[PDB]
């Protein structure tokens, strides 16, 4: 079926939990080993969160290169993200090294540090020009170049340098300040055009390496920021925009992370987001 009309009859059919559930009955299931072996516990944040095998960002160390981070690819589209949690006190420098090592522009981060009282990620960049963070574990130095604060979403430029070569890089942070504790926003509009500054500014296309997307588990609104983008942009490739199929899409894209798309509330917000972003591209 369409898309919008799809909506509408599960909206007036009340009938967005069984659609979820459906989709988590045929999502994939590939093995976790690295994840859940002893020596990476403290580099999980929730322990039924974890990247599989197959598709996990690899740290360019011989002692340990686990990192909780999943490359998703989406082959049609011509899109890569690299989806992970937030990052942890004991994994900030990790953080920071697969940045560098994947060539990323940018960083994508949906969730306050703290929320409903409760820490959701660690302070890992730097908030003064003056107060630049060194990393000693995998030795990089960060420092705070300029911030834009608006009313739903912060930008900063930041500047990365490799300190064993001397080598320096400009990644750009776009802070999306605005998701509510509970539930999903009741508007989409913030978001897509939070969605569209962060594909103005270079960090999703192909001279990069791919943007790297955070929230806290790295799966719920980080999930839904991948797929409306992939979305949108496969309705601006295909001779028929009406045959793109939100859910087929999802599943594709689960391939690659497990979990993403948290609640039947978030897929409704997608299926939003997605609808309203399509009438503004033209
Ligand atoms: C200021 N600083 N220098 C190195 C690191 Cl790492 C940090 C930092 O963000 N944290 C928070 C998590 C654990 C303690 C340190
Ligand atoms: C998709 N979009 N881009 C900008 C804004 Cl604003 C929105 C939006 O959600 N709305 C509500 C629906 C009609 C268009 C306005």
């Amino acid at each position: 079926m369409e898309m919008e009309k799809e909506f509408e009859q599960i909206d007036k059919s009340g009938s967005w939990a069984a659609i979820y559930q459906d989709i988590r009955h045929e999502a994939s299931d590939f093995p976790s080993r690295v994840a859940k072996l002893p020596k990476n516990k403290n580099r999980n944040r929730y322990r039924d969160v974890s990247p599989f095998d197959h598709s996990r960002i690899k740290l360019h160390q011989e002692d340990n290169d686990y990192i909780n981070a999943s490359l998703i690819k989406m082959e049609e589209a011509q899109r890569s993200y690299i989806l992970t949690q937030g990052p942890l006190p004991n994994t900030v420098g990790h953080f920071w090294e697969m940045v560098w090592e994947q060539k990323s522009r940018g960083v994508v981060m949906l969730n306050r540090v703290m929320e409903k009282g409760s820490l959701k990620c660690a302070q890992y960049w730097p908030q003064k020009e003056e107060k630049e963070m060194i990393f000693e574990d995998t030795n990089l130095k960060l420092t705070l170049i300029s911030e834009d604060i608006k009313s739903y979403y912060t930008v900063r430029q930041l500047e990365l340098e490799n300190l064993t070569t001397q080598e320096t890089r400009e990644i750009l942070h776009f802070h999306y300040t605005t998701w509510p504790d509970f539930g999903v926003p009741e508007s989409p509009a913030s978001f897509l055009n939070f969605l569209f500054k962060v594909r103005e500014s270079g960090s999703l296309s192909p001279e990069h390496g791919p943007v790297v997307v955070h929230c806290s588990a790295g799966i719920g609104r980080s999930g839904t920021f991948c797929l409306a983008d992939t979305c949108l942009l496969l309705m601006d490739k295909r001779k028929d925009p009406s045959s793109v199929d939100i859910k087929k899409v999802l599943l594709e894209m689960r391939k690659f992370r497990m979990g993403l798309i948290q609640t039947a509330d978030q897929l409704r917000f997608s299926y939003l987001a997605v609808i309203e972003g399509a009438k503004f591209i033209m």
